[PDB]
């Protein structure tokens, strides 16, 4: 309706819902514009659209640029964002399999502003909840930010309590960040190593060399994938820490 008549379709950027790549007619600029099927049971649809006036209240460095958001008749709600790269951080490491094209320095930069919006959020008494590479963005000025989030794929990420439907905190967030964090210091020549290695790592396995070469890293990520979340750090004590020191 307003969709087909303000802009104009590019592509299908993914598909909880659809993301399409789509120009606005008026302001020729493009946007990546979710479209999610809304909950026909009445209270479970004001669940959502409560969801989406605290979204949109947001504004930090780390978290998605916001435009607007509108229904449209089944009812359909539409999500308009900034379009971030076609590359996002799964993309960006798979493309990146030595330790050379992983600079310590760019790796811990790019973690921190994960970090960041993700600390940012808690403090708003938010969570994630979707954190992973595939769902972690670039703007086209190069500014990390964590993906599509706020209204509810692989569970390789996902902390134990949540995978398993127990009660949860924000301290699923944290559990993410460790293996993210791995990850992104940690290269592998094929997805197979990749997968082999990581659900080592959830369990708390670690290749020798990564804890030779990143003693103070391998110690964080230790905390960060407890099995109990009580026991994982706050995202301020992640940020804060030393390893982050090296401007
Ligand atoms: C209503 C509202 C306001 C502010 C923030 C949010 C939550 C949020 O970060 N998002 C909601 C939909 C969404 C979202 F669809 C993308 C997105 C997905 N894909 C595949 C993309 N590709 C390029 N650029 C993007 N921005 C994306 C990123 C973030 C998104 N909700």
């Amino acid at each position: 309706g307003r969709y087909l008549t303000d802009f104009e379709p590019i592509q299908c950027l993914g598909r909880f819902g659809v993301v399409f790549e789509a120009k606005n007619k008026v302001d020729d600029c493009n946007y990546a514009i979710k479209r999610i099927r809304l909950p026909n049971r009445e209270l479970a649809r004001e669940k959502v659209m409560r969801e989406v006036k605290a979204l949109a209240k947001l504004e930090h460095p780390g978290i998605v640029r916001y435009f607007n958001a509108w229904l449209e008749k089944k009812v359909y709600l539409y999500i308009q964002m900034q379009l971030c790269r076609k590359e996002n951080l799964k993309d960006w490491m798979n493309g990146r399999c030595t330790i050379e094209e992983r600079e310590r320095s760019v790796c811990l930069h790019i973690f921190l502003q994960i970090a960041e919006a993700v600390e940012f959020l808690h403090s708003k008494g938010l969570m994630h909840r979707d954190l992973k590479p595939s769902n972690i963005f670039f703007t086209m000025d190069d500014v990390v930010k964590v993906g599509d989030f706020g209204l509810v794929g692989t569970k390789l990420y996902m902390s134990p309590e949540q995978i398993h439907g127990n009660s949860y905190s924000h301290k699923v967030d944290i559990f993410s960040l460790g293996l993210i964090l791995f990850e992104l210091l940690y290269p592998f020549s094929t997805q197979m190593e990749r997968v082999r290695t990581l659900t080592d790592v959830r369990n708390l396995k670690f290749p020798p060399l990564f804890t030779q070469k990143y003693p103070c890293e391998y110690v964080m990520v230790q905390d960060m994938l407890s099995p109990s979340p009580m026991e994982r750090p706050e995202a301020i004590n992640i940020i804060e820490n030393a390893v982050f020191e090296d401007l």
